């Protein structure tokens, strides 16, 4: 006979949350990845200096002169950050993150410019030789959709 | 947090179920993300008082989707089941938008 | 004989407002707290620098090099922000806020990482020693329900 | 002899619409103003930076580094947004709006905090000196009833 204004408006806010659910869920993940990136960076300094001073990429965190323990460079969504031959990889925690990005990671690596180096940011990579890396293809890479426009670099970016 | 709120206080709502009541609603309790609403005993039909429904959600991964239907219990973080017991509001009294089954996806 | 469509629909919008009342009232409070947090932050800079440059936490706002007057770091819902030995506490005004959060506050404190510091955000805390704080247990803490997921830190968080 | 249930219920929905008419008509206007406010903001950035970098308020849009043309910062209910000496005013279109708010506007202005500035939001204002504005009293101000609780600032708010 009457009461449908309360019933529909409680059910439009319910469906509004369902539509606002995936937007906040990738905005959210995309936000948790933007930090793995900040934790990865700032460690470029150590790595850059080590390379320019010696001409060899730092083998591990201790070589680069950073928390000798990967797990000591963690965060809220970051379970750690390891330096492996100049390549700095950031791992996403398992608690406090999206759902399709946890335990997932990215990498920052550089290239000899000769007198200086240039840095790249993208999906996990392994270093082959002092001037070549390759996709750490394995299945734990953070999905392209979660990576900034500034971190879409490919293993062979120059 | 990636975990469903255990109770009202966890969800950050009137720590007391009875504090989320109404004219026909005797309360609303959050039990592991599942929100159940109980029908008062005074001021209602006759075959719906003391009866209730539930709203529960499901991880969409990055977001969640909500369901509305007859009382349900949460089993695991992504599974609930009919709170079969006899106090569910009869299908005839539920909107077309609240006919969801325990296994709706 | 007739007119119940106008009577029920005016009474469903009335009860719709009553159901929409607590949702807007915690969404609202949760919004007024999210600012006390923004006012508290951005003062991390002063405090961080003071600590790293001297190895001692700033005793008060003036030491940290900020509005020497706590009341000078207020807002709409924020009655102020005081720095007490590196701990930055934000107080909720008494006018313009929820109802169960006014005159209530939170704290931001940091911890020596050795070469850098890490910040925490949560319910009011007091500093004991240069690397230890404790619950400013007293009854004026902003209730957990009003605090973001990013500001649920405990006095002993590391 | 009979048919009054159809006659009354068609006439209760008719009067229900008449009662729901003013509610949707201020909820509506109040909604069209909330945007003039969003269009006004986000231009605070340009204005803030211009002031902090030079110590003088941007004279006009071009100075602030925004669509050199006021009319280029319009919307659905917004006919434009002009920056006049740091004061940003938003004008309500003439088509697509309430009825007692079209061609009407509001202003956002700031104040030197010394090292930073604080923003205000309210009824149209004019800038007198670098730290003083005044009511642009003229009759085209959006009525207090249509302004959010967050945009009730007076010319002398500090
Ligand atoms: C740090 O990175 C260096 C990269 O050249 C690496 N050196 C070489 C030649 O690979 C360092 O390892 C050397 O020093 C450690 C010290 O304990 C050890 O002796 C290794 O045998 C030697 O290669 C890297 N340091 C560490 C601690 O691994
Ligand atoms: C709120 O829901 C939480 C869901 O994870 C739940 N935590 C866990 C781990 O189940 C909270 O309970 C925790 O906190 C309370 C606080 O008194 C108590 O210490 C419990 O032992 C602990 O599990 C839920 N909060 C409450 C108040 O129940
Ligand atoms: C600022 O924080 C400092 C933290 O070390 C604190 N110093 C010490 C040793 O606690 C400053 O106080 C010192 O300087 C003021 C200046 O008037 C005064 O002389 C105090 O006696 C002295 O401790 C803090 N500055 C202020 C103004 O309190
Ligand atoms: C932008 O705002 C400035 C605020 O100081 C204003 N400058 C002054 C001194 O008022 C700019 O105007 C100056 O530059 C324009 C450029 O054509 C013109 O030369 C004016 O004479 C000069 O005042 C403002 N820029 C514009 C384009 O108005």
């Amino acid at each position: 006979f009457t009461l449908i204004e309360l019933m529909i408006v409680i059910a439009i806010v319910g469906i509004l949350a369902a539509v606002a659910l995936p937007a906040y869920q990738d905005y959210t993940a995309r936000a948790q990845v933007s930090e793995a990136i900040l934790l990865a960076e700032g460690q470029k300094s150590a790595v850059t200096e080590y390379y320019l001073n010696h001409g060899k990429w730092p083998e591990n965190n201790t070589s680069a002169g950073v928390a000798s323990s990967p797990t000591d460079i963690k965060g809220k969504y970051v379970k750690e950050v390891e330096v492996k031959n100049g390549v700095v990889t950031a791992t996403m925690l398992s608690s406090g993150v999206n759902n399709e990005i946890k335990g997932k990671k990215l990498s920052l690596w550089a290239r000899r410019e000769n007198g200086s180096v240039k840095w790249f940011c993208g999906q996990p990579v392994t270093r082959t030789d002092d001037d070549t890396v390759a996709d750490a293809k394995d299945g734990k890479e953070i999905d392209t959709k979660h990576l900034p426009s500034t971190c879409r670099d490919n293993f062979d970016a120059k």
